[PDB]
């Protein structure tokens, strides 16, 4: 194990200024390289392949460092090979690390903690090991296969060009739907059968076949889907939801139909999906996954899908032909939790860079949904061009006009071409934007007409630019490359303004998505300029979770829109993020099939029904007090549930644990908890179904963060008052509320963060451990500190994305909460006065900790008692009996 001194080199990403990379080898401990962004790591290759036994690291001062250290002998797979996370402070000895002879040609040193400071750095790397003789092999470059080379491409033209090929695909598709969503053994008692549209609009049929088979007509693939879905809804007490909850008994013997049923649609688009799912919910789906989703959709009546998978191949085909290497176009794409807002041009590069397999591997996944989607009749939504380009485009191309878009929450927009330019200057709008819609041909090909972009959204500056000529030019750039192609446009807080809208020459090409129809509503600008337009509800912020939903403004606004307008073309989702509330989801695309206003109650009463595969008085009883309390209609702006203060960091006067949320509880809270104890009551009853079970723990989980936060009030007022006793028993009881969260969290495995976890570090094969720990660290950070300190604090992102969720519960927010509470109480003992918390560093810690080398969080929900533990709430931690408490 001789120390290699000789033809050492490294690279990094970031430094600040004179503290390059080669300084941490250049032998001399009073020289560093230092980080000066998230890029907190170095690269040392090694002049060779030697056999690793010690690798020795000094610090440029005497701070607490924690860094992992990764190893390559084949040049691609980084794997870790040692680590430091102990809280030893770095000394002038420095820190050895013992490595099991293992072999390198390179090596990746990540320091991911500096207890001084944001910013790491490495004053000296020893490497010792002995020379194999053996160079590190040359690496493959990132290789992609054309659309029209693969069987994609034959798949897909086929389907166009053979109407009865087409016909047995979709037919065998939807039989292929019914095996995997009810079972395989009911492939057989449907018969699929395609007709015609009514009158121009969507249709589907359920009838009797005459011999014990449920005959379903339908146009296309998402009208049988639909009318399969009718059928189980309407006459199998069966509801289907592979997200939140299902009741998939079948009875014995296949229910008769009776009387035929012909149901249509007047909406041309039921739409699906905001830029945000693909990242507070989608970030880690395999195709498992979407496939279940897909289902869902067609049964639901979706046809228009948000779809940005694998555009990041799209963008590297056209970065490099603009002087970027792969590299460079790496660096400059985000993270894979982070595509909502690399796509919507808010932020670059922060998570990544991905793993050169990535490009592939979404391309094939792209290919993938597109047949399936095809299959269906879903038509995806790919993507616009807008003029985005790195920050360093004049650079690389020096006659290229450029628009900087300042910052986003404390990351740095990406730039905008100017969308046109003067007569004699070079106009690399028009240049990039004719390679760019060309390579995302070349990547997927002809699959939809239907195209999002959104320049300036939330931010950006326009330049010297006119707003409305931005969008002509943009949308005439995109008809000129599919003539009958439709922007879809994303209408967020009053923009884009109508003079941009007014741009647009060709009305019917456009189609703007009404974000926040279900709580403020912005269609009537849209409607006077004659601009296509679909009715959405968001619902859903940040994944943030809690009972919340507007299904009384459902039953009836959507309908009532549809009655005064012209040119509301359909109704969609677009929520942040699916994981809370199904009512919500499975009542808005109900409303598809209607032109009349609908009861809410009523209909309530049949969902929950077959939701849970049986009802009584007390169950319904139960939620006409959801419906009249955390349902009940209301008239406010509001973002998302109302937030839980366990998941707020701990503080004074808390109204929020985001930085736009909202805690107030707006029903009464005593009324609410009713809801819990009839559904404990009749837990022995209705605990075999799934749904009841996942409905319960919503419950009593709001019911906890509920009493909370009248503990936490009392709390405050304890400590305010000086009485020191009392706040030790409040403070008390409020951290035993929480372990008492803990454990009703721990009954739902789509409460674990272990799987959040786990399907970010398994989402590709054969990825090397630096890709596993780099994607956990995007798992981590989305939904607590969402970026670095800059962005949670300064940009205001911290704990945007809170979840209420197991092992996440105990490791960070009660850590959050015991640590403020023993600070105040030592200062009401008589000790100093509580020292203000770096927040932001205590949650970083969190955020980068490795699954393989810390703790590993389970993956298998728990078995307790929801009812049981609702009585230990009612009991003890309740807001009814709380003055007894
Ligand atoms: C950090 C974040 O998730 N920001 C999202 C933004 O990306 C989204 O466009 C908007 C409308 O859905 N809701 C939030 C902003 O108010
Ligand atoms: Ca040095």
């Amino acid at each position: 194990g001789v120390e290699i001194t000789e033809g050492v080199t490294v690279t990094a990403k970031g430094n600040t200024e004179g503290n390059t990379a080669d300084l941490a080898i250049d032998g001399d401990l009073s020289t560093y390289w230092e980080s000066s962004n998230d890029y907190k790591w170095i690269e040392v290759d090694l002049g060779g392949i030697y056999e690793l036994s010690k690798i020795e690291i000094f610090n440029k001062d005497e701070a607490v460092y924690k860094y992992n250290i990764y190893a390559s002998e084949d040049g691609e797979n980084f794997n870790k090979i040692a680590y430091k996370n102990n809280d030893n402070v770095s000394d002038s000895n420095g820190n050895m690390h013992t490595i099991d002879n293992v072999r390198a040609g390179k090596i990746r040193i990540d320091v991911v903690q500096n207890s001084n400071s944001d910013r790491v750095n490495i004053a000296e790397i020893n490497v010792f090991g002995k020379n194999t003789g053996e160079s590190l092999p040359e690496v493959k470059k990132i290789a992609t296969s054309n659309f029209s080379e693969t069987p994609w491409a034959t798949e897909y033209e086929k389907f166009n060009s053979d109407s009865a090929y087409a016909n047995e695909k979709t037919l065998n598709e939807i039989k292929n739907l019914v095996g995997r969503v009810i079972g395989r053994e009911f492939k057989d008692k449907f018969i699929f059968e395609i007709r015609d549209q009514l009158n121009g609009n969507d249709v589907f049929e359920v009838s009797d076949s005459g011999d014990g088979k449920v005959l379903i007509k339908g146009n296309n693939g998402v009208s049988l889907a639909s009318g399969f879905n009718y059928y189980l809804k309407n006459y199998c007490n069966v509801s289907y939801n592979p997200i939140m909850g299902s009741n998939l008994k079948m009875p014995e013997t296949m229910p008769s139909v009776g009387e035929r049923v012909v149901i249509d649609t007047p909406y041309e688009h039921r739409y699906a999906l905001n830029f945000c799912t693909y990242s507070y919910t989608m970030s880690f789906w395999d195709w498992d996954q979407y496939e279940e989703f897909l289902d869902w959709c067609a049964m639901n009546g979706v046809n228009l899908v948000l779809d940005i998978i694998g555009q990041e191949e799209v963008l590297r085909r056209t970065l490099n032909e603009f002087g970027y290497s792969d590299e460079e176009v790496k660096e400059f794409i985000s993270g894979p939790a982070y595509f909502a807002w690399f796509y919507m041009q808010n932020m670059t590069g922060f998570g990544g860079p991905l793993p050169n397999d990535w490009f592939e591997q979404r391309a094939e996944l792209g290919r993938k949904m597109h047949d399936r989607m095809q299959s269906f009749g879903i038509n995806p939504v790919l993507q616009g061009y807008s003029g985005m380009v790195p920050r360093d485009f004049k650079e690389k191309n020096q006659e290229a006009q450029t628009i900087s878009q300042g910052g986003w929450c404390g990351f740095d927009r990406p730039d905008m071409l100017k969308t046109y330019v003067n007569e004699g200057e070079a106009d690399y709008f028009q240049k990039v934007a004719d390679v760019f819609y060309e390579k995302q041909k070349e990547v997927f090909g002809d699959v939809t007409n239907f195209y999002g972009v959104d320049p300036f959204h939330e931010g950006g500056n326009t330049g010297d630019l006119d707003n409305g000529k931005i969008y002509e030019i943009i949308q005439n750039k995109m008809i000129e490359h599919d003539n009958d192609a439709v922007w879809v446009i994303q209408n967020w807080q009053g923009n884009p303004s109508n003079n941009k809208l007014e741009g647009l020459t060709k009305k019917d090409q456009a189609m703007v998505l009404d974000l926040f129809s279900e709580v403020s509503p912005d269609w009537n600008r849209l409607e006077e300029r004659d601009l296509p337009w679909i009715w959405n509800m968001l619902h859903n912020f940040g994944g943030r979770m809690g009972m919340d939903a507007a299904p009384e403004k459902l039953a009836t606004e959507i309908p009532k829109a549809l009655a005064n307008s012209e040119h509301m073309v359909g109704i969609g989702i677009t929520p942040e993020a699916i994981n809370t509330n199904p009512l919500a989801y499975e009542l808005l695309f109900d409303m598809a099939w209607t032109r009349d206003q609908i009861n809410f109650r009523t209909w309530t009463e049949d969902y929950i029904e077959r939701r849970y595969g049986k009802t009584n008085k007390e169950i319904l009883e139960a939620w006409n007090i959801i419906l009249d309390t955390a349902y009940k209609k209301r008239n406010d702006y509001y973002q998302g549930a109302a937030e839980s203060i366990i998941n707020a960091r701990p503080g004074f006067g808390i109204k929020s644990a985001s930085t736009w949320g909202h805690s107030k509880i707006v029903y009464d809270k005593s009324e609410f908890e009713k809801a819990i104890e009839i559904f404990a009551k009749n837990y022995d009853e209705f605990k075999d179904s799934d749904a009841f079970l996942y409905d319960f723990a919503d419950i009593l989980k709001q019911l906890l963060a509920n009493s909370a936060q009248e503990y936490y009030e009392v709390m405050c007022n304890a400590y305010n008052n000086g009485n020191g006793e009392k706040f030790k028993f409040v403070s008390g009881k409020f951290l035993e509320l929480i372990k008492l969260q803990e454990r009703v969290l721990s009954t739902r495995p789509e409460f674990l963060i272990g799987n959040w976890i786990e399907d970010a570090r398994t989402m590709l094969k054969d990825s090397d451990d630096w890709t596993k720990d780099l994607f956990e660290f995007n798992a981590r950070a989305l939904v607590t500190t969402w970026g670095s300190r800059n962005n949670a604090d300064g940009g205001g992102l911290k704990d945007y994305s809170n979840r209420q969720w197991s092992g996440l519960t105990e490791d960070y927010y009660y850590a959050r909460w015991e640590k403020w509470i023993n600070g105040l109480q030592a200062e009401l003992d008589g000790g100093a006065k509580a020292p203000n918390i770096d927040w932001f560093k205590m949650e970083y810690d969190w955020v980068n900790k490795k699954s393989d080398t810390d703790k590993l969080y389970p993956t298998e929900a728990s078995n307790e008692n929801l009812g049981e533990l609702a009585k230990i709430a009612m009991e003890s931690y309740s807001v009814t009996n709380m003055d007894k408490i």
